[PDB]
């Protein structure tokens, strides 16, 4: 029973598990391993958060609450696949009805009069954003592209578009008053309690949060973006972006940052479409607009409203677009914008595509044109600015010749930023927030104003170190440059520095190039290592821990998915993730059209052979070892014939690969003899799979093409789905008699 936890997700990733899953199953199977699954998807993690509602039937363990135990013990060992971080839009909201209409019974949403709304408002708030992550994340990060792959992409180049000198692309940053240069930190000294209180010009008080526990050594910090500084930003670059003939983008995290993000997302759709909401400030008023969930939302708001009156607003929607400039589009032909949907832009993944395409996004029109991305802070714009005018003025890096930037990264106990939202709040009035400790010390003070963006960030000393020494490791192991992307500019990242540079003297640094730098000089000092084809480990925080893990692999291997992420759980435990990517809503999209699913399922491979060995080293398995030093080698087989997913109907899928995997693993074992057992009971399979491979194959590709219909998308007909996921009865019953 030794258990694997196969966790079950939301989109692309999700149909993947339909076929890949049983494969997985049946080779873990006969070495005593067990592959259980749970359940944390966005529906699922609904439907397990009101029992209440629910009957008998349609209950569902809480998974994710069992997990996040399950990761503090030792034994853990889980893989963990892309999920879902809904976005109140349809994400939350979608979702939620997804089920009631033809299934359930929940119950609805935000601006809550009653004392039932608020209860309920309360408990689905704690749903959407980032929940699963924070939670199954007790330990720091590790992501790097295994050779092999590095290999694959360097003899495989995947398309890079070609770089003009001359581009008009560029981002867009506030100059004052942001987070960044509000910055104010401080080092707690005794194990206690701080409470974070405003003190309003009128003399008053107000409590934000009362409680909230600080270790010793932790590391706090608190700042705010300024409304009004913000606003005057947004107005300006949109004004500025018109003149530059240039699309205007917004790269925000409004989905992990539930609670500022769709804040300043709402103030830009805001200054955007004044002028239209403006002359219907009541209409939308009525009917309750949420400007903080695009300006997509009005647009399904207002269906209700008569006839005559809907052109009207629409009409004048329209008179905007032609008195601004162009917005990206996430998808040109429905008319989507970059500002219809919170969580349809995420910064992390929309600036690398948008650097590789030339620094372009598609336009109103339908094709790429240079971009204004407006990333408003400043912590992290530059790291941006820096890798953009790296290639209008040196060329898109060739996959053929550049190195790798890996990335030891903090994350450990909902480390800094990807935790504060229980601690950001927006101002209520003018005034002065003080964070204040057990005795009455104040600790942290920074003014604000109304509407203003306060938040508190913290930084776990055992996680640091947990951290500083995995980087070294890596420095180690590989023997390559490491760099710390810490600045001084920031109180934190400061305090940071301190740490760091104190516990390297705890470690080996002869013969290591380990040093510390601005995450603008790391930016360049690796950049320049890497187009000459040099590597360079990249030790940062918590947020660019992603931004890197989903910018450079891009880059490089074309997809960030295509990679190996290892948690190493601080309790002798193992969190497997699947790839630095996350769902592929598009990947949906096109399967449930053409019936094709272009998602890489790589990732998986090297969690699965990653998880698979952790397994056998912690116990007394060698079945295991095996099974995982084969897998790891079926693996290379796919990179080596290239049997990954092709890109349009006609060549290869997921199946197809999830069959040579299948196909490779199955002889990869049958033709060893560090276990004759699994070797005698593997053969059956072994010739029965390059026999029928031909048929199989073509078994599969006989499902593209035409539409495919699963009775939903974030909670599926599961049995349709096992159908359309898996076609081939040929290859289905040449598993099950094992
Ligand atoms: N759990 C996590 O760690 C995690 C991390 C990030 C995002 N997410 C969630 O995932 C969703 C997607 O966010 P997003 O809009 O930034 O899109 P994304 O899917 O993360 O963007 C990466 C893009 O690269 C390609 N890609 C990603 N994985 C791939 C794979 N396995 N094989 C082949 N191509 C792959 C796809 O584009 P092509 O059309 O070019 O193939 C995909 O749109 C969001 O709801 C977000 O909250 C979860």
């Amino acid at each position: 029973t030794p258990k694997i936890i196969y966790t079950l997700t939301d989109e692309a990733p999700a149909l993947a598990t339909y076929s890949l899953l049983p494969i997985i199953k049946a080779f873990t199977g006969s070495s005593g391993i067990a592959v259980e699954t749970r359940d944390i998807s966005l529906a699922g993690r609904l439907i397990a958060t009101f029992p209440e509602y629910l009957t008998d039937t349609q209950k569902i363990s809480d998974d994710l609450a069992e997990l996040g135990k399950l990761a503090t013990t030792p034994d853990a060992n889980i893989i963990k696949l892309p999920n879902i971080s809904a976005s109140v839009p349809q994400l939350k909201a979608a979702i939620k009805e997804l089920q009631q209409q033809g299934y359930k019974l929940p119950d609805y949403p935000e601006e809550p009069k009653t004392d039932t709304e608020k209860d309920v408002k309360a408990r689905y708030d704690k749903i959407k954003g980032s929940a699963v992550n924070p939670v199954l994340r007790e330990g720091n990060s590790d992501r790097r592209a295994p050779l092999s792959v590095k290999n694959y992409a360097r003899k495989h180049p995947h398309k890079m578009g070609a770089w003009s000198a001359d581009s008009k692309s560029h981002v867009a940053h506030m100059d004052n008053g942001d987070f960044y240069g509000s910055e104010k930190a401080a080092l707690i000294g005794a194990p206690g309690s701080v409470k974070i209180e405003l003190i309003a010009k009128d003399g008053s008080s107000t409590v934000l949060k009362a409680k909230t526990s600080v270790q010793a050594g932790e590391i706090i910090d608190s700042s705010v973006m300024s409304k009004n500084a913000l606003r005057n930003f947004i107005a300006a670059e949109i004004e500025d972006a018109k003149k530059q003939g240039v699309l205007l983008s917004v790269h925000l995290k409004a989905t992990m940052m539930k609670v500022s993000d769709p804040i300043m997302f709402g103030q830009i759709v805001s200054e955007f479409y004044k002028d239209a909401l403006t002359k219907h400030a009541e209409v939308l008023k009525q009917i309750g607009f949420d400007v903080n969930n695009g300006i997509g939302d009005l647009y399904a708001r207002i269906k209700t409203l008569p006839e005559a009156k809907q052109k009207e607003i629409e009409a004048d929607i329209q008179a905007v677009y032609a008195q601004r400039p162009q917005l990206a589009m996430v998808n040109s032909d429905k008319g989507i914008t970059n500002l219809h949907v919170p969580s349809d832009v995420i910064v992390d993944a929309s600036m690398p595509a948008m650097i590789r395409d030339s620094g372009k996004m598609w336009g109103p029109d339908g094709k790429l044109h240079d971009t204004k991305a407006v990333i408003p802070d400043r912590c992290y714009a530059g790291v941006y600015q820096v890798v953009i005018e790296d290639c209008k003025q040196h060329g898109a890096f060739d996959p053929t010749t550049m190195g790798s930037v890996p990335n030891v990264g903090l994350m450990a106990q909902k480390a800094e930023e990807y935790g504060s939202h229980d601690k950001t709040f927006q101002i209520p009035a003018d005034g002065v927030v003080r964070v204040t400790d057990e005795s009455g010390k104040l600790l942290l003070e920074q003014s604000v104003e109304a509407g203003d963006i306060w938040r508190m960030c913290q930084a776990k000393d055992a996680p640091i170190q947990d951290w500083v020494k995995l980087a070294v490791n890596r420095a180690r192991a590989t023997n390559t440059p490491a760099v710390f992307w810490l600045d001084p500019a920031r109180a934190h990242d400061a305090q940071v520095i301190a740490k760091v540079e104190r516990y390297l003297k705890d470690y080996d640094t002869s013969g290591l190039d380990i040093r510390i730098l601005s995450p603008v000089e790391a930016t360049r000092f690796s950049l320049a290592r890497i187009r000459e084809g040099k590597d360079t480990i990249s030790v940062t925080g918590n947020v660019l821990r992603d931004y890197l893990t989903d910018l450079f692999p891009i880059m490089e291997l074309g997809t960030s998915a295509k990679m190996l992420s290892i948690v190493p759980l601080m309790s002798g435990g193992g969190l497997f993730e699947t790839g630095a990517g996350g769902s592929a809503p598009k990947h949906v999209q096109q399967f449930l059209e053409e019936g094709y699913l272009r998602w890489d399922s790589l990732g998986e491979f090297l969690a699965l052979a990653a998880s698979l060995e952790h397994l056998g080293n912690a116990y007394k398995n060698p079945k295991a070892l095996v099974l995982a030093s084969t897998l790891d080698q079926a693996t290379g087989k796919i990179l080596d014939n290239n049997k990954s997913p092709a890109r349009k109907v006609g060549e290869i899928d997921n199946r197809g690969s999830h069959f040579y995997l299948a196909l490779y693993w199955a002889q990869a074992l049958a033709a060893q003899t560090e276990d004759k057992e699994l070797q005698a009971q593997f053969t059956g399979i072994a010739k029965a799979l390059t026999d029928n491979e031909t048929k199989i194959v073509g078994e599969l590709a006989a499902a593209q093409g035409k539409p495919v219909d699963i009775a939903g998308y974030y909670h599926p007909n599961t049995d349709l789905t096992s159908k359309a996921m898996r076609p081939s009865a040929t290859f289905n019953a040449a598993l099950a008699p094992l």
